[PDB]
């Protein structure tokens, strides 16, 4: 009765508090720039060295001469991928820019040169520092050193791959290059994720990272994401250290083992074997991805599930969720309040937006298959 | 079962929230100067009018000359009071001082005097704007025309006044002054009540303010807290407008009927009949009187009256103030968790107070009295 009614608020509450942490993260100009005579003139190089080199193009930290004290970066591409980005709304986790033209770039900028030649220059407001190849690199020693400190943020990365995917799906547009040299990290007022290089985007050695359902005769993109876990841990692409996995139809014993080294290890082999099913209508969907990464992050733990496969009614199975639910969404809504008298990071903004959406249903499902 | 850790969980978090709130209404530097040769002339007041005019002092606004950038207050004496305040620990609506001094005052600043003389000189860092009797006297059209508005201004001066009084209980201290000059209003960083002039106190006409009991032959403060309710809602001394109480032993129906007006009149009418009571010993404690003006501002309304009333068991009534707490704790949690994302006001933390440390037990006396 009264229980309800409280259950109600904070819910209430919790969207409220997820949608004003939305409209922060995401405000900023976002007005396309006017280009004519030399406006690769306008922008003055910060350095001479790129700050990130991407799959698709390279940057550079600029002045707009029209502007020179905000951040811009200079996207210089290598060869639609405009066409496909430029279609959807703006979102958190996928890349938008304010404007594009063709320049004569001189080629000791471009390391794939070296005569001057024309290339499509593309102006972005959120300025990237590295891609997640480049963190995956540099953190092998890391990931040796502290093990749950860097399996975590592996978790936080693909939550928010998840959440851009996620923004492609109504679009029905498939990425189809998931690569993490086309992920890109940036700072927020580098751990903002942001999904870019859209030209291999279907809008309704290279075949290690398709679908089997591709070589036989819209699951790709969550089938490009189970072999991103795998690189993510330091491990190599699943259908390159077996390559007859694709010869075949492979089951969850097939795949290659991920090492049990953090409280996420165990779960983030589990979405890899659902993300890598080899049947797509078995494969599970992006939208059940980013429900097990939530768990994996703030939801139930494993000590959790052994009460909710010894509860024999469904009863009892959902009052256990309820009161888990009820209890987590007290937390966070005190923390909330104590921060009122003392910033917002990006963790409890994404940690607000499960505790906010999550219900008895959707967290039964995510168990059953972490079971 | 999970209801009551839900419920610890909130209440707990608001008496941190009630206690963060406190050290930081609180804060500021409150170690006393020290005064020698001619520390007079180290006062540049900034005003030849006064700024307030108390029942004890007058005070003016000055610039001290080792420090002249921060506020300070300089207020002569008409003529014990630091002697008794001085033993008491620092509270928020109790007045400080940071030093005090004989001085020889020109007599132009003083109102009661026009030969030079010698005074005592006290500083405070609580500028002083006016006091509670200036605020009565200027307000009498306010409270005309807008009714609902002043009479919950009341109720928060009220508010805090007993909260000064509770805080000389565990002192054994009497103000035994208790009158509307004497109140100060000051800001906060004029709704900040200060109690000030302890020249009368005691440590363990005129008598239009003496309790009955001291007529006859430790209820005194509550006894003038009675008629300072009458005075702030502008009408006059009960005892002075009708004079034969005093005389005799009066019952409720004896006072002076007060006009209800808003929302708080019939609540303040209970609340200054119980505090005018003839014997001492069913003379309302000023915790009682606190409780009262608690549930007058956000308290259960007359409309959970009714069903308090109907209730047969003492169970169900626990049930039915239980249920209001915990709602009302929730909905003020949201609202602190909310401007974590947007100040914190006086009636914040004071609805803070109220929530944090109140309970069913004390909710069921405070409304068997109110009704």
């Amino acid at each position: 009765e009264v229980v309800g009614k409280i259950r109600s608020l904070h819910t209430d509450a919790l969207k409220k508090l997820a949608v004003k942490c939305e409209d922060l993260f995401m405000a900023g100009q976002k007005d396309q720039l006017r280009f004519g005579v030399d406006s690769w003139s306008d922008f003055r190089l910060t350095s001479d060295k790129p700050c990130c080199e991407a799959g698709d193009a390279v940057y550079y930290t600029a002045s707009y001469a029209k502007d020179p004290l905000n951040n811009y970066a200079v996207k210089i591409c290598k060869s639609h991928s405009l066409a496909v980005r430029q279609s959807l709304a703006v979102h958190f986790n996928i890349q938008q820019d304010c404007g594009h033209f063709l320049a004569e770039v001189p080629n000791r900028l471009l390391p794939w040169e070296d005569k001057q030649r024309s290339h499509v220059v593309v102006i972005t407001r959120e300025v990237p520092c590295l891609t997640v190849a480049d963190f995956v690199r540099d953190s092998l020693a890391q990931h040796g050193k502290s093990p749950d400190l860097y399996e975590r943020q592996v978790c936080l990365l693909l939550l928010q791959l998840c959440s851009g995917l996620e923004h492609l799906k109504p679009y029905h547009v498939t990425h189809c290059d998931l690569r993490l040299e086309n992920l890109l990290l940036v700072h927020y007022q580098p751990t903002r994720l942001i999904v870019s290089n859209f030209s291999q985007a279907k809008q309704k050695r290279d075949q290690s990272r398709l679908a089997p359902e591709i070589i036989t005769a819209k699951k790709c993109d969550e089938f490009q994401t189970g072999i991103l876990i795998y690189e993510m841990l330091h491990l190599p692409n699943p259908f390159d250290e077996n390559p007859e996995l694709k010869e075949r139809e492979y089951t969850r014993a097939d795949l290659p083992r991920i090492p049990f080294r953090s409280p996420y290890s165990r779960g983030l082999q589990q979405l890899a074997s659902c993300l890598l099913n080899p049947n797509p209508s078995e494969r599970i969907l992006i939208s059940d991805a980013k429900g097990i990464l939530q768990c994996l992050l703030w939801g139930p733990r494993e000590d959790l599930f052994q009460t909710f496969t010894a509860c024999p009614s469904l009863v009892q199975r959902n009052t256990l969720l309820q009161n888990w639910l009820d209890i987590k969404r007290t937390l966070l809504m005190i923390k909330f309040a104590e921060k009122s008298l003392d910033g917002i990071s990006l963790e409890d903004w994404l940690c607000a937006q499960y505790l906010a959406f999550a219900t008895t249903d959707s967290l039964s499902c995510i168990v059953k298959i972490l079971l």
